[PDB]
DNA sequence: ACTGGGAAGTTCCAGTGAT
DNA sequence: ATCACTGGAACTTCCCAGT
C-alpha cells in the first residue's frame, strides 16, 4: 500500500460558503496555515509511489457514515460537484489552490443527492438507504481519493482520507468569533464595569464571555437582551479571584460559544488596584 | 371563527414512555399544575361554542414542521395512535385523563410513519417529502383537533392547537435536575474545597455546579472528566466574594444546564471564615 | 386569525490587490 | 487598468409569541 498523507489541512473557519448565484468559482479553500503574508492551501504527499494517476476530491459529511455531501466543489477542474485532474508525474507533494465550496439551496437538497448519487460520488460507498436524513449544511470534510498504477498500468485506488472539518462562516453558529472593538481594556479587580463589546455576528442564546487566567476563569454578566442585533454585548466585568491586588494583573477576555466551545482569539484585560 | 384554547397544558417532566412490550396502561398524563391532593388533567377551552362537537388529540414533532410523531396516545378512546370522542355539548371547557405515551422503537420507525399516513393522521398536511428529517423521539407535543357545527350545523373543523411539549423522563438533556447527597456543605470564603455530589442523570458536556446569594454567582470548578457515569461530580468551590469573612454566610448551591439555563433545587452552603 | 418583530436563508454589490 | 474575490448590505422566508 502506498498511500496519501495530508500535509496541510484546510482552513476550518473563515470562509463563506458561496451560493451559484454569486457565480461560478466559490474562492480558493486556504490552508490552516495560512496569513495575511504567506498564504497556503490544503496540500497532500503521497508516500510509496511517483509516477501518474489520478486524484478526485469530493465533499462528505462531517460526522460518519461520511456521506456525500449536498454541496458542490467549483473551480479549476471540478465537475459535477467533484475535483478531478491527473497527478503530476513528477513530484509526491500536491496542492490545491482553487478549490470553492459552492452551498446548494435547502429546497434543491433532494436533486443535490440524487446528482451525487448518479455521479457515483460516494467515496465510502454508503447504501442509499442512509442519505435521505438530516444534513448539516454548514459543515463538510474534503476526501482525497488517488488511483495510482501497478507495475503494468492497473488503476489501484489508495484508501480515501478525509481532512478536518470545514464551516461555513455565513452560517449562524459555525461563524469565527471574533471582537472587533472594546470600550475599555481594564478595570477594577471588584468587577461591576460595564463593557460594550463590537462583535462579528453572535446568537444571543449561544454566547457568552469568558474570562481566564493561571487557573482562574469568570464569566461577563449579561442577559440576552444586552445583545444587540447579533454584533454587540454590553456586559459587567467579573470580579476578579483576588478582590484586593497588589498590583495589576493581566487575563485573557474572549467570546465562547457553549454548543460547540470554540472561543475567539483572546484579547488582553488588566485587573486593577482597589 | 370560534377557537380552542388550552387552559391546562400537560405537565412536561416525569413521565416515562412505555414501550408496547411493556404491556400496561402507559399511564395517565397529569396536568401542569396537578399536585397528589388536587388532580388535574389537560384541559382546553373552546370560545365561541358551546354544542355538539367532537375531538382528536394526536401527537406531533416538538419542532416545524409539525409532522406527525411516531408515538402512539394510547387509553380510552384512542386508536391507531390518537384520542377521539364527544364533546359535551352542555360546555365549553373539556378535560382528558387517560392520555398515554407509548413510544415506538426506532426499527419501527418507518412502520409508524405509514401508520400515520395510512390513517390521516396529519394534522398540518405535511408533504411527504418533509417526513424526511430525523424524529426526537424522547419529546412530543399534543394536537388539539376540535370539530364544530357551524351556525347553519354543518361540520367546522377549528384551527389545531398545539401543547407545550412533552418529554421522556429518561432523556437527560431535558430531566428535572436533582442533587441526591453530598459530602460536604460547607468550606473556606477562599474555595477549592473538594466536594463529592451524587445526582441525577446528567450529560458531563452540559452541567454546571452553581453557587449564588444576593448579587453574587460562581461555578465550581471541575472538568468533563469528573463526572463520574453520569451520576457523580467531583468539583472545586469557587471563592466566595468576600475572602475576608469574620463569620459564616450561607448561600446556595444548585446544579444548572446551561443549555436550557434549567436549576436544581437549592441547597444550603456555608462558606466559613479562613484563619490559617 | 391576526400582529409585531428578530433572525435565518438567499441575493446583490462596491471596492479592489497581487500575481 | 482587469476581474475573480472580499466582506458589507439588502432582500426574502421563517418562526415565536403574544391579543
Ligand atoms: C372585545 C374583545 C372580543 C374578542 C376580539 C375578537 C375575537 C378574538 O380575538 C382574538 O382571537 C384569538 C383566537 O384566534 C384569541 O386567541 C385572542 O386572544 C383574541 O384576542
Amino acid at each position: 500500500m502506498p498511500y496519501v498523507e495530508i500535509i496541510e489541512q484546510p482552513k476550518q473557519r473563515g470562509m463563506r460558503f458561496r451560493y451559484k448565484c454569486e457565480g461560478r468559482s466559490a474562492g480558493s479553500i486556504p490552508g490552516e496555515r495560512s496569513t495575511d503574508t504567506t498564504k497556503t492551501h490544503p496540500t497532500i504527499k503521497i508516500n510509496g509511489y511517483t509516477g501518474p494517476g489520478t486524484v478526485r476530491i469530493s465533499l462528505v459529511t462531517k460526522d460518519p457514515p461520511h456521506r456525500p455531501h449536498p454541496h458542490e466543489l467549483v473551480g479549476k477542474d471540478c465537475r459535477d460537484g467533484y475535483y478531478e485532474a491527473d497527478l503530476c508525474p513528477d513530484r509526491s507533494i500536491h496542492s490545491f489552490q482553487n478549490l470553492g465550496i459552492q452551498c446548494v439551496k435547502k429546497r434543491d437538497l433532494e436533486q443535490a443527492i440524487s446528482q451525487r448519487i448518479q455521479t457515483n460520488n460516494n467515496p465510502f460507498h454508503v447504501p442509499i438507504e442512509e442519505q435521505r436524513g438530516d444534513y448539516d449544511l454548514n459543515a463538510v470534510r474534503l476526501c482525497f481519493q488517488v488511483t495510482v498504477r501497478d507495475p503494468a498500468g492497473r488503476p489501484l485506488l489508495l484508501t480515501p482520507v478525509l481532512s478536518h472539518p470545514i464551516f461555513d462562516n455565513r452560517a449562524p453558529n459555525t461563524a469565527e468569533l471574533k471582537i472587533c472593538r472594546v470600550n475599555r481594556n481594564s478595570g477594577s479587580c471588584l468587577g461591576g464595569d460595564e463593557i460594550f463589546l463590537l462583535c462579528d455576528k453572535v446568537q444571543k442564546e449561544d454566547i457568552e464571555v469568558y474570562f481566564t487566567g493561571p487557573g482562574w476563569e469568570a464569566r461577563g454578566s449579561f442577559s440576552q437582551a444586552d445583545v444587540h442585533r447579533q454584533v454587540a454585548i454590553v456586559f459587567r466585568t467579573p470580579p476578579y479571584a483576588d478582590p484586593s491586588l497588589q498590583a495589576p494583573v493581566r487575563v485573557s477576555m474572549q467570546l465562547r460559544r457553549p454548543s460547540d466551545r470554540e472561543l475567539s482569539e483572546p484579547m488582553e484585560f488588566q485587573y486593577l488596584p482597589d
